[PDB]
């Protein structure tokens, strides 16, 4: 007779994707074990389906369960800023009569992937380019500017850095590495109001590699 129904090896499997996968990239496999000689003991496997959280859709539409083979697919690229785990409950059951059936959990958890570099949120740029007004007589190491950029991405991924590089003419301003603060370092005192120092903005992230945006700053003295 059916006296045995599907045991699957594990009540929970737990499962890693890295973010941005290719719809259909196999996730994982479930297995359920029928000792039954026969009809008795051939299982298939079902997706359960359920919503995603609150209002996020049917799981269905994130998953599919092959239902021989026990493979879990995914059918979308999965993005970590939208969503970081996810639970496919999965049903195996006979083809006895009556059925007997099992349920398995797979808590599927979404790795971050770099996929944002840092954007310059302000001074705001135009043309790739930068204007930063600094009136003649201005103190040593005071504020002339407060750089403010963000990143979407996780841990080292959204740790930013700001720097300054190829200053000309001469080496005149400095920026605060974690700080984002243009300073003035060197003396501005015998110049014109329509003299100009030019730099180049760096902001990376702590990728590996790291992802940088850039820009070029002006520094027009009035
Ligand atoms: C961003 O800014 C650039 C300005 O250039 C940069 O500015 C600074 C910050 C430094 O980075 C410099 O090193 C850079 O040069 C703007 O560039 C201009 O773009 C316009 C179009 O958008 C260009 O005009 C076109 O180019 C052709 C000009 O032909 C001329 O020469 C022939 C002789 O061979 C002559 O007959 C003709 O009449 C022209 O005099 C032309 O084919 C075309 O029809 C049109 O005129 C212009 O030349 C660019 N200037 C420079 C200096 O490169 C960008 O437009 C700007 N972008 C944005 C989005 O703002
Ligand atoms: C598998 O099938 C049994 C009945 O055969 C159900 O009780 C169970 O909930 C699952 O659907
Ligand atoms: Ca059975
Ligand atoms: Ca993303
Ligand atoms: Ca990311
Ligand atoms: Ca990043
Ligand atoms: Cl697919």
């Amino acid at each position: 007779e059916n006296d045995n129904a599907p045991l699957f090896t594990r009540p929970v499997y737990e499962v890693s994707v890295r973010e941005n996968n290719p719809p259909g990239a196999y996730l994982a496999t479930v297995a359920a074990r029928d000792r039954d000689l026969g009809r008795n003991g051939q299982v298939t496997y079902r997706l359960l389906e359920a919503e995603v959280g609150r209002a996020g859709g049917a799981v269905s539409t994130y998953v599919s369960v092959d239902p021989a083979t026990g493979a879990i697919y995914a059918l979308r690229s999965f993005d970590y800023e939208t969503l970081r785990q996810l639970d496919v409950r999965i049903q195996a059951s006979d083809g006895g009569s009556p059925q007997l059936s099992s349920s398995a959990l797979v808590q599927v958890r979404v790795l971050d992937q770099n996929d944002h570099a840092p954007v310059l949120v302000h001074p705001a740029p135009a043309n790739g380019s930068l204007e930063v007004a600094v009136p003649g007589r201005t103190a040593k190491d005071t504020v002339v500017a407060r750089v403010q950029a963000r990143d979407a991405d996780e841990g080292a991924n959204g740790e930013l850095a700001f720097e300054l590089q190829q200053q000309e003419p001469r080496e005149a301003f400095a920026i605060g590495r974690r700080t984002g603060e243009i300073l003035l370092t060197g003396d501005l005192s015998q110049e014109p109001p329509g003299r100009v120092f030019r730099a180049l903005l760096v902001i990376s992230d702590g990728g590996r590699p790291p992802l940088t945006t850039t820009a070029t700053v002006s520094f027009v003295v009035t």
